[PDB]
C-alpha cells in the first residue's frame, strides 16, 4: 500500500551527466585567505578562482 | 515531491548588510553587575556604555 503525500520513497531517479562535489573549508582558512589576499601578498587573476 | 507546508526548507534566502550577534553572559556576573550598578562605586557612561 502507498498513500498520498508520505514520507517514504519507493524510486529513485537521477542524473549523472554532470556532477557536483560538495566540498567544505573551515572558517578559519577564510580569514587567513582573505586578509593575506586582501592587502598583503597574493591575488587572483585568471582561470585561478575557477578551475 | 513538494507537501503543502511540510517540515525541510527548500532555498534559505538571507540579509547580511547588518547582522546581529548573540552574545551570551553568565547570570551570577549579572548580578554582581547590577549590584555594583545600583551602588554608588560604579556607574555607566552616557555614550560610550553602548559601542
Amino acid at each position: 500500500l502507498v498513500t498520498n503525500g508520505q514520507a517514504n520513497a519507493m524510486a529513485t531517479v537521477q542524473q549523472l551527466d554532470p556532477i557536483y562535489v560538495d566540498v567544505t573549508q573551515p572558517s578559519t582558512a577564510l580569514l587567513r585567505l582573505r586578509r593575506e589576499l586582501a592587502s598583503g601578498q597574493l591575488e587572483r587573476a585568471g582561470d585561478n578562482a575557477a578551475k
